[PDB]
């Protein structure tokens, strides 16, 4: 149980010549054999066409070596925007338990469309294949009227796989909307489902996030953009809510909640939940939001009036990211790769990995 804590380890530090914000975006993976895998948006000169870098490492985080390159084989756009890692843990159709998947947005260098697409690797990470399109979208820009998706996120339930992401092409009814598709074989790919949406046209709840309580339950976490009550000189904002329900495609139906820890205060933006069995038959529900560095923590299964708040050493990043290890419940890395553009040259991917009971305290 000793060593295994580390602060601010710089993974990837973008030359000069990277364009604002230079990285972003930063996801990491453990595998079932103990390895972490990460990966960011990576804002590299253009052309080449923009890739998903694939770094490894062996020794919990503390050290890293880029391994691979996630390139786009089909468009020849780039893959561009929200990289999604995860290991299936079971099969689908031809792609056995173990098969790593990459979800992220493809996207040609003047923003013209966007493209949600699975890539496959079968080595642990260092080879890819296209394995198919998920969803098609109009420009990328996050504004009101244009037809853009975004912002994958996988998880298996029972014999499916899910994949929810943030959806524009509602346009005349939700400037942003909350949806998924699901597949038994990772090829066919079953209609939009409706996840979240708000009746205002302008809200717009989107970056969707998922998991696994020990009730039988899912948490769908959530930032709601042009939610109620923001702060003062503020007209437009994004407080983190999500939502309880036993199957976690039918999440429509289910009341919202937002997240505010015991003394009022109140995340908001670009989100990020895990769930660990630290802590109690409970155990421990942990969100990261986009504006704050500490992270909020539920031991009471998702109870509104139960969210509380602790330091940790990793700074705020935009999407800053969270992993739980299989193998010791209390730790838990928190990824990041800095902050919205403009970024003035200083992002850089970092993580640290820290200890619940110390940083609980
Ligand atoms: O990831 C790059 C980033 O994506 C764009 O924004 C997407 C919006 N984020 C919150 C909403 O869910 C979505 O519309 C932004 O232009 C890029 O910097
Ligand atoms: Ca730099």
């Amino acid at each position: 149980q000793k060593g295994k804590t580390f602060s601010n380890v710089e993974i990837f530090d973008p030359p000069t010549n990277y364009r604002d914000p230079q990285v972003l975006y930063a996801r990491p993976l453990e595998l079932s054999d103990g390895t972490l895998l990460g990966t960011w948006e990576n804002y590299s000169p253009e052309p080449p066409n923009v890739w998903f870098p694939i770094v490894k490492s062996k020794d919990g985080g503390k050290t890293w070596k880029e391994i691979s390159k996630v390139k786009d084989t089909q468009n020849n756009w780039g893959l561009r925007y929200q990289p999604q890692l995860y290991e299936l843990p079971r099969a689908f159709g031809k792609y056995p338990k173990g098969t790593v998947l990459c979800s992220g947005s493809s996207i040609p260098s003047d923003l013209s469309e966007t493209l949600i697409e699975v890539y496959a690797s079968r080595d642990k990470g260092y080879t890819w294949e296209f394995v198919s399109h998920v969803a098609l979208g109009g420009e990328a820009l996050p504004n009101p009227g244009l037809t853009p998706v975004w912002e994958p996120f996988l998880m298996t339930y029972k014999e499916k796989l899910i994949l929810y992401y943030s959806d524009q092409r509602d346009n005349a009814t939700h400037s942003q909307k909350l949806v998924h598709q699901t597949t038994t074989d990772l090829k066919k790919w079953s209609k939009v489902v409706d996840d979240t949406k708000y009746a205002n046209y302008y809200a717009r709840p989107g970056m969707p996030t998922v998991a696994k309580l020990p009730n039988n339950e899912y948490i769908y976490v959530y930032a709601y953009g042009g939610g109620p009550n923001p702060p003062a000189g503020s007209d437009y904002w994004f407080p983190v809510y999500y939502r309880l329900s036993k199957d976690p495609q039918k999440f429509l139906n289910k009341a919202h909640h937002q997240i505010v820890s015991n003394d009022g205060t109140t995340p908001a933006g670009s989100p990020y939940v895990v769930w660990t069995p630290y802590g109690g038959k409970n155990g421990t529900i942990v969100v990261s939001c986009g504006t704050r560095s500490e992270i909020f923590t539920n031991q009471a299964l998702g109870d509104a009036s139960a969210w509380k708040k602790w330091d940790v050493p990793q700074p705020t990043a935009y999407t800053r990211s969270l992993l739980t290890f299989q193998k010791d419940p209390d730790l838990l890395m928190i990824m990041g790769a800095g902050i919205l553009p403009p970024a003035g040259g200083k992002n850089t991917v970092s993580a640290s990995v820290v200890r619940l009971s110390e940083v609980m305290k």
